[PDB]
């Protein structure tokens, strides 16, 4: 269905874990900043 | 609008960068594995 998540800053602890990278240009495209709620959906 | 991205494994280089964490249970909920295309949308 969909995942409700938050944009975060990757920490040392996150290495090796699954993530979706969102760079600054992608963040400007969708209008998000660290801490914002986003929806992650399979294509 | 929306961001088209891929589930990845966070590397050492990703520390300090913005990401959306998707743990195994979230991955089972949406049906994704590392390498899969997902859409990231602002709420």
């Amino acid at each position: 269905k969909k995942v409700v998540a938050r944009v975060a800053e990757a920490r040392a602890e996150d290495v090796g874990k699954r993530v979706v990278r969102v760079d600054k240009a992608e963040r400007a495209k969708v209008g998000v900043k660290v801490g914002d709620v986003v929806e992650v959906k399979k294509v």
